[PDB]
């Protein structure tokens, strides 16, 4: 047996299987695409539960003539969608609302229980008439299961995505991504629990802005190894 | 029996009782009111533990001639209250410090254990002489219990509030709101624990700015069904 | 026995031992020092697990002619370090990257398990070639143990520090600081667990900017009782 090829094989497998390890992160990238094709990406990671929580103000395209707009200004625009005649806008804000959201998940994910909840502009459960009395988490619809779309992970057998088209109204996002424990062991049971609790919510988030999707593909997706799908069903 | 009225009754009860469900959110709205009557509201929600954590810089009225001030500028002003002669201010910043804070809680709350802790300008336990050695959470005074004021929830039997007048010094806030488990069942016990842990800290926050209290009543309180009390003891 | 001295002694001990109490905070101050000597400090606290999580954009010196720069502008500069030719910079950004980081820990810390992880510019595990497949938390190197440096805590016997020199590239930070439970009792075991979970992540953070280290010593360190060490090995 050729040991140079054996070494290559071991190297490949070490990279492919690493996400299955204890304390190895699951990965979440959310991409918002806007009408002129610009993109905003949000990255979250954790080994046990990813909690991808995005305010409606964070999901707006927030660049105006080269400067970043404030939460105050953005929330002012969002308000008129949440409550009738609560701001002074004479036209809509659709230029800054995403057309499409893409959710890229990679790693040792419990695909039965991963939930993606698209919520209202002030964070309440989405419905025709949002109200505090009827506000909850993890609605039945949020569990996508076999509605996830499989994508190449280049040997990892571990990337899927979900896509949604928005309808011209601001939204907020709550994504909960639990670790696969279908090997029959409860990591929250016994003395290990404290070690798991210590690891929750310990990875820095990262938000990036791109003027077009090819910049996203070139400087995020292919830089780090998250495969993305474009509007022509071609992978990058 | 009139079935149109029976249907109305069932509908009423479905709305009134929904917050008692597993995975139904408890709701927290904090309102800061400033000397010229403007208001800032902060909304938090969770089914298991609400953690309402606000920095002193976030609690300042932060609008200056139509633009939002930066954390850098706000913290600079706060500093002179925390440490003598640590900024260059020749006058106080009382114009931007809240006069009053109102805490509105709605849902299946453990009223015995809900805690509201008003902390110092850099997040330490409040005392005459703040110091790292004497910094802790959940002081005895923070549990309000029967000092909560009952307010109408329009059939829910589940809203209370707490009020405090400030004394011209910046503060920070830590509110911990645990779920009522007085039905005798520990949701943290057994296999359910992981499901509870997954649900913690998964709801987007929302901050709003209003120029006067009637805007708050019209476009937040009555829009979503949180009853608020004004300075004339009239509900909205 | 002189009871005025006995009272002094009891007072001293009450202050010295307070951090050992249940619900007493452990304290973390991170100080970034930049080439012109300016400093940024970040304070975190919790009684059970401190989670000090800082994005690469937050660690840049972010003041430009008296105004605070936006995350958009800062992330743009960081991008060129993460992905080749992903921004339009013709020179580096070393003026705004810390030269040195200092980590000050005070309280009832588990020194065996405290971990300080210096991560890449977009939050991934640091390595020559950062990639999503090889991203994890709590690497073996992050546990400093006896590589912590002991510093005076003025009777508390409970402050240590860690120092690192950076190499001109932006980084992100994840610090996990667990409570000392070497007295043989597991606080996550039994009915106490819910009370611990309720206390996680409930203390407001505080970020401060200083133009030079003596301002930091005078208006933070000596104001609150965190001892710091300067470049001459002198304490403040
Ligand atoms: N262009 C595409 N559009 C949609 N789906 C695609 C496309 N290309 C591949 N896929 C799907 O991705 C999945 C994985 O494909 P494949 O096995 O070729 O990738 P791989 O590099 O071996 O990665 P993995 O280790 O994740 O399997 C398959 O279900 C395949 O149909
Ligand atoms: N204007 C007010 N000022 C102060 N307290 C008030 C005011 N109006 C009502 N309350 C108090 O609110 C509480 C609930 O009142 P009430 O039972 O009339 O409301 P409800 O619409 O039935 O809501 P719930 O289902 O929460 O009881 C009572 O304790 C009442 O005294
Ligand atoms: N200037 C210094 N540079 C480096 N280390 C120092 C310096 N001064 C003191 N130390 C170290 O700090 C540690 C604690 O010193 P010391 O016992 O004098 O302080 P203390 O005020 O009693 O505080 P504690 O209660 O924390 O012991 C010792 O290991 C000492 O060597
Ligand atoms: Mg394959
Ligand atoms: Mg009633
Ligand atoms: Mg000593």
């Amino acid at each position: 047996a050729d040991l140079s090829l054996a070494r290559q094989r071991l190297t490949d497998e070490s990279v492919n299987e690493a996400p299955r390890a204890y304390d190895a992160n699951m990965e979440l990238v959310i991409v918002a695409e806007y009408p002129e094709g610009q993109c905003k990406s949000f990255h979250f990671a954790n080994p046990f539960v990813i909690k991808g929580v995005i305010k409606s103000s964070e999901l707006m395209w927030d660049i105006d003539n080269g400067h970043q707009m404030s939460e105050y200004e953005l929330q002012r625009s969002i308000n008129g969608y949440a409550a009738s005649h609560s701001n002074m806008r004479q036209r809509s804000a659709i230029n800054r609302i995403p057309k499409k959201l893409s959710f890229y998940l990679r790693g040792n994910v419990d695909w039965n229980k991963a939930s993606i909840d698209i919520r209202g502009p002030t964070g309440l459960s989405m419905r025709q008439t949002e109200e505090y009395s009827l506000d909850r988490i993890r609605p039945p619809c949020s569990y996508k299961r076999n509605k996830f779309v499989d994508l190449p992970s280049c040997g990892g057998r571990c990337e899927k995505a979900w896509y949604v088209e928005l309808d011209g109204r601001p939204v907020s996002i709550a994504v909960i991504v639990p670790r696969n424990m279908h090997n029959g062991i409860n990591l929250y049971a016994g003395p290990l629990l404290g070690n798991v609790i210590e690891g929750l919510d310990t990875v820095p988030e990262c938000t990036q802005w791109f003027d077009n999707a090819p910049e996203l593909y070139a400087y995020h997706a292919s830089n780090y190894g998250m495969t993305m799908l474009d509007q022509f069903s071609v992978i990058h």
